[PDB]
């Protein structure tokens, strides 16, 4: 099957809709530059390392 | 270009496929809660952290 | 609010565009064989492990 990446503009709108997502989608939060991959009944961080900058 | 995230049930079936997964596309396997990256010739594991509960 | 993958050939070929991929979509490199996604003003690095082979 196929899955894809959910975004929201912050944590706290995520939370309101996260049991809607299906299991396997990604999950991106713009305010707290957070990733995490929705599971069986919860949701688990993606390690991220620190910001590169865009090239000037 | 454009890839995205394919989802499968277990090890098994996510095996079975995985050479017509091209690069660039992730990968979900549901039993293992596994994330993964397909590479040339091969597969990388995402590093995820524990579970976070859904909001009650 | 839905993003998704992109990726490109190498890194070069990422850098040229980068600022037009919006936050919240991952981006993955070929060449190098690395993850990122695209944050506020950045990218951050996606940690991942060693390469496991394909099936036989």
């Amino acid at each position: 099957g196929s899955s894809g990446v959910r975004l929201w503009a912050t944590r706290q709108a995520m939370l309101g809709q996260v049991h809607e997502v299906p299991e396997g989608w990604l999950i991106f939060v713009a305010e707290q530059e957070e990733l995490y991959v929705r599971v069986q009944n919860g949701f688990r961080k993606v390690q991220l390392e620190a910001r590169t900058p865009l090239p000037r």
